[PDB]
């Protein structure tokens, strides 16, 4: 059968699961509705920056849409739907001002979900900057934004906390330190030999500690303001892909082990046992901040869950650890990555050229967090695949290869759970065809098809796979 014996049943009573959006990739209305420009707005308006130079001004429309979408979701038999606030159409200039007409639109899409069953899950940020906070403050190079954001965080959980309750604050710190900082691919485009200036072996490793004191400040300022009234949970989203060693060699295995902790270890050692992973600590030595005592205790346990993003998995060699000269995060790692092992792929690639179908890879990561950090509560905040551009209408519906995925990446969840892995959840990226950031319009993740001529919605097969396997 095609669900593969999965189903409500096969997962853990109260096991939570959803789709996932965010802002700037399917809102629209990006200089409507009283909303400021985001550090995406103005980087995906300079020519060649998108694929096709195309940007989020409309994306899906899901702005004049949402109650279509919201219909859609619970259509499918979703429990939850992650998304996003655009923190530039709540304050125009990130500080200051509120735009009332963008507070409206949360308070109609969180009220309407409520009416629909549908628990909201949301991002406080997912790196939509607001222009404004990058101009004057440099955005996360300033230690300030941990005041900026809490200053934000706490107006949302004000306004919408009395209905929202499970929030996290970031999504792919990593992401945005390393595209952002180390290769200077998305904004502010900063590098060693970028236009913009910067310093690809320091500028990652201020931006991450930033992020982690930032949350931790937000987090302190919902427990001491806001928790005993709301009775809510704040976490974090940190991607994770798996890391397999190449070998049963020392080597090898220990670079697979360095890769785990400049990838997860960077955020889940702070925020489980308040320090850096100690390699990270020993190789990147003075480039690396240093919590102060106090710091380290408040960004410590400050997570009530870690949403992780998985999608994907690698193989990797090892070398001898040597002297260097920095030159940058990826650099730092001093591992190799390789192709294959014993002449075969890891896995068949999807639209997206880092995104190898490795569906054990999910059990990797599920079961490392689960025996390293002491099995803390973990929700999948997003996993799926993409399909390339220029397909029919019907060659999208037709979506095998993602069925495929979602059956095999779920049963190694599965298998995880039932090992006793702390998994609260699930959610598939994404409910919605959308903007992918430097992929622009040409890379389609979602289960629901988007006509980005008409907008006119159409679910493919994997939304029927998931409606079947969901039903109640
Ligand atoms: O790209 C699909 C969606 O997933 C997100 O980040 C991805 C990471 O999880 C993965 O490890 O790396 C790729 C490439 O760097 C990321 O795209 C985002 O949260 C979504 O916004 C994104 O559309
Ligand atoms: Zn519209």
């Amino acid at each position: 059968n095609w669900l593969g014996g999965l189903s409500r049943a096969a997962f853990p009573k109260r096991f939570v699961f959803g789709t996932v959006t965010s802002a700037y990739q399917v809102e629209g209305m990006a200089a409507s509705g009283g909303r400021g420009p985001s550090i995406w707005d103005a980087f995906a308006h300079t020519p060649g920056n998108v694929a096709g130079n195309q940007n989020g001004d409309v994306a899906t429309d899901q702005y004049h849409r949402y109650k279509e979408d919201v219909n859609l979701m619970k259509s499918l038999n979703f429990d939850a739907y992650r998304f996003s606030i655009s923190w530039s159409r709540i304050f125009p200039d990130g500080e200051g001002r509120v735009n009332q007409e963008g507070v409206a639109y949360y308070n109609n899409l969180i009220n309407y979900l409520l009416q629909k069953g549908i628990t909201p899950y949301v991002n406080l940020y997912h790196y939509d900057l607001p222009l404004a906070l990058e101009k004057k403050y440099g955005g996360w190079l300033n230690a300030k934004m941990a005041d900026l954001f809490t200053e934000y965080a706490d107006f949302c959980f004000k306004t919408f906390g009395n209905r929202v309750k499970h929030w996290f604050t970031f999504n792919q710190p990593r992401i945005v330190a390393l595209l952002g900082y180390d290769q200077g691919t998305n904004p502010p485009k900063r590098c060693t030999k970028c236009a913009a200036g910067g310093n690809s072996a320091t500028e990652p490793y201020i931006v991450a500690h930033n992020f982690l004191l930032s949350h931790a400040a937000a987090v302190a300022r919902y427990r001491t303001k806001y928790q005993a009234a709301q009775q809510g949970k704040v976490g974090i989203v940190l991607d994770f892909n798996w890391y397999e060693a190449l070998s049963n060699s020392t080597e090898d295995q220990a670079a697979a082990q360095r890769a785990r902790d400049f990838h997860i270890g960077w955020y889940l050692d702070p925020l489980i046992n308040g320090h850096y992973p100690q390699i990270m600590q020993d190789l990147v030595k003075d480039r690396l901040p240093k919590f102060t005592p106090e710091q380290a205790r408040l960004v410590k346990g400050s997570a009530d869950y870690i949403g992780i993003n998985q999608y994907t998995a690698s193989y990797m060699k090892g070398q001898q650890l040597m002297q260097q000269t920095p030159t940058s995060y990826s650099a730092d790692w001093q591992v190799t990555y390789v192709f294959a092992k014993n002449g075969k792929p890891i896995g068949p690639q999807a639209n997206s050229n880092w995104l190898y179908i490795v569906p054990w890879g999910m059990y990797g990561c599920v079961n490392y967090i689960k025996q390293k950090y002491g099995n803390p509560t973990v929700v999948i905040t997003e996993n799926g695949m993409d399909q390339p551009a220029n397909l029919s209408r019907d060659q999208y519906l037709r979506d095998t290869t993602r069925v495929h995925f979602y059956r095999s990446y779920l049963t190694q969840l599965k298998k995880a759970i039932d090992e006793g892995a702390n998994v609260a959840g699930y959610f598939a990226w994404s409910l919605l065809d959308n903007f992918e950031w430097l992929s622009g319009y040409t890379s389609k993740f979602g289960i629901v098809y988007v006509d980005f001529n008409t907008l006119e919605r159409h679910p493919k097969a994997s939304a029927y796979w998931f409606r079947d396997m969901l039903k109640h």
